[PDB]
């Protein structure tokens, strides 16, 4: 599934998003937009370690799903990686939470310190009543 915008935001602060761990709505949907491009299915194979980025946040297999074929692999999160590439992202979100309670937090995606950091992220959440 591809979200669109404003249908992302709300979904999002329904499962309780907004200001996890200090990390505004805002934030979030900077991430999923430049990770995935608010899309569900989105997976990304990465050469140099041989793991795989998966889902709308972009969910690593070293360390917050399992998928068999990751060396090295812990299983943080306990979840299949599977269940990131499901239109329902109740455990994308709950693998994300998990994810930001180690020290790094949001940082630890690239992309979040490449593109939303230190910015105006306002633009992700206007007009969608949230």
């Amino acid at each position: 599934k591809v979200f669109e915008r404003c249908e992302l935001a709300r979904t999002l602060k329904r499962l309780g998003m907004d200001g996890y761990r200090g990390i505004s709505l805002a934030n979030w949907m900077c991430l999923a937009k430049w990770e995935s491009g608010y899309n569900t299915r989105a997976t990304n194979y990465n050469a140099g370690d041989r793991s795989t980025d998966y889902g709308i946040f972009q969910i690593n297999s070293r360390y917050w799903c399992n998928d068999g074929k990751t060396p090295g692999a812990v299983n943080a999160a306990h979840l299949s990686c599977s269940a990131l590439l499901q239109d329902n992202i109740a455990d994308a979100v709950a693998a994300a939470k998990r994810a930001v309670r180690d020290p790094q937090g949001i940082r630890a995606w690239v992309a979040w310190r490449n593109r939303c950091q230190n910015r105006d992220v306002r633009q992700y959440v206007q007009g969608c009543g949230v």
